């Protein structure tokens, strides 16, 4: 499927040196402004080998930087795109007290955010309501990323984006929620 076919994501890395990927389904999007295909659709198991769709994904800001895949009761932790050994991992065993079958994940510009239903998890390296915590965002998230100032949370087909040291939806024009295919991937008309 095309990345700017309209269609809700299911999960997004975090910006790292300018670039993430965005996953929905089967298919894995590397977002770079530098790619001579930038969102060429590729397959989550040529990529990253395993198999779709994936529950939620985050990538660390330390200068490791390893990206975590997160699917059903595992997660798997790469660098360089290169699976660590003794991955996948149970979430459980990773992280103390984080459900499975999350909804999303974000890592801050070192804490780690969980969302699952209505709730968070902060984890750093105890649920909250998410609408509570963060001001404008509804509960239910379907994935959620991290800039630098602010981040990211999508919602079907639509997104919001959170300024981090207010920790509410920001107000522009038109307002969130908007269009991630026109107003986030800036795709064509
Ligand atoms: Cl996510
Ligand atoms: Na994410
Ligand atoms: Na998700």
């Amino acid at each position: 499927m095309e990345l700017c076919s309209g269609k809700p994501f299911d999960a997004f890395t975090d910006l790292k040196n300018g670039s993430l990927f965005a996953f929905r389904g089967q298919y894995s999007y590397e977002l770079d402004e530098k790619a001579v295909r930038p969102g060429y659709p590729k397959l989550i198991r040529d990529v990253w080998g395993i198999e779709g769709p994936i529950d939620a994904a985050f990538t660390r800001i330390n200068s490791q930087g390893k990206t975590y895949l997160f699917k059903g009761s595992q997660y798997w932790r790469f660098e360089d795109g290169v699976l660590d050994p003794d991955y996948p991992r149970n979430i459980s065993d990773g992280f103390d007290g984080i459900p499975d079958n999350v909804d999303a994940a974000l890592a801050l510009p070192e804490r780690v955010y969980f969302f699952k239903g209505k709730q968070y998890w902060e984890y750093q390296f105890q649920p909250q309501f998410i609408s509570r915590d963060w001001h404008g965002v509804p509960g239910q998230v379907d994935a959620a990323m991290a800039g630098r100032i602010s981040v990211f949370f999508f919602s079907g087909d639509k997104y919001y984006r959170v300024n981090l040291r207010t920790r509410r939806v920001d107000t522009v024009d038109p307002p969130y929620p908007r269009s991630i295919a026109q107003y986030w991937l800036g795709c064509p008309a």
